[PDB]
């Protein structure tokens, strides 16, 4: 088996929000068994200068890294060393939205992570471009299977500065690069993505774990 109880992370992201561009190069380990990651993520913008949004918008764009029951097949570490591909959408509940798309290919023990993000419609006043947002709820997302590829959706919540929720909702299509042998039924994924953030320098962990 080519995931092994140690690995690596290395990512690359091309984004605009709002029209603002950047590009976020990090890296990381993980425990692909257990369900975790931790990485380091840093923002540059095009036009320099503190990144001008939350950082929980990108935050969520790494499913090996999922513990799963030996009950419930796993799609995301049968796809390699094949590769892996997602892409998403994002709809928040004051008319902000996103698409993301990303490939996860492996080298040694290493993944390789290249994203494409877009971001439009954000209230300038909104908790997104105010950098008000502070980290992600936990969630449980639900995943379901058809033709050969699997689905997810959650609906999701900012926590905000001084105590309010700001309701996200994902939709997400999750893609091997070869057809995969063994399919899961439906189940879920609980989630729980934390940040801790110095201007345009994150650190970032998620614990994933798969249930039926």
């Amino acid at each position: 088996s080519v995931i092994k109880p140690e690995m690596k992370m290395r990512y690359y992201m091309d984004g605009s929000v709002n029209g603002h561009e950047f590009t976020i190069e990090g890296e990381g380990t993980g425990r692909p068994y257990e369900g975790h990651q931790e990485m380091t993520l840093r923002v540059t913008m095009a036009k320099g200068g503190p990144m001008p949004f939350a950082f929980d918008l990108v935050s969520h764009v790494h499913r090996p890294f999922t513990k799963y029951p030996e009950e419930i097949p796993d799609y995301f570490k049968q796809a390699f060393p094949e590769g892996l591909s997602w892409e998403r959408s994002l709809e928040f509940e004051d008319g902000g939205s996103a698409s993301v798309s990303a490939h996860i290919s492996l080298r040694g023990n290493t993944f390789y992570h290249k994203s494409k993000f877009t971001g439009v419609n954000f209230p300038a006043d909104g908790p997104i471009m105010q950098n008000q947002s502070v980290d992600w709820e936990p969630s449980t997302e639900k995943i379901t299977a058809s033709d050969g590829v699997l689905k997810g959706d959650v609906t999701m919540y900012l926590k905000l500065e001084g105590g309010g929720n700001h309701k996200c909702q994902f939709k997400t299509t999750y893609k091997a690069a070869k057809k995969i042998l063994k399919m899961p039924g439906s189940h879920y994924i609980s989630h729980r993505l934390v940040r801790k953030t110095e201007g345009n320098i994150t650190e970032l962990v998620e614990d994933a774990v798969a249930h039926s």
